[PDB]
């Protein structure tokens, strides 16, 4: 009995461990990405304004 | 007495497992706003180079 509770345990201990890495990573990821899009826009917007308005 | 403490290691598992469970959910959450911030502190970085870049 103690080795069958310790294989439950076990295993939903992994899962959720597993369960947590996914959304711990996702949303690093999901901001991540986010973050940088909007750094390249916003450059990329200002150059070419800034290339006529020098010309 | 070890077959009375056998079921109540059963359930010991069980509960382990559940508070085990809720931990993981609660560190995901602590973790991808921490992992969010660093990645966005990371980009806001990046931001301003680009922004460098661009002028």
């Amino acid at each position: 009995e103690q080795l069958a509770n310790a294989r439950r345990d076990y295993e939903a201990e992994i899962a959720r461990a597993r369960q947590e890495a996914a959304k711990i990573v996702a949303q690093a990821q999901e901001r991540a990405k986010q973050q940088e899009a909007e750094i390249i826009a916003q450059a990329r917007r200002e150059a070419e304004r800034l290339k006529e308005e020098a010309r």
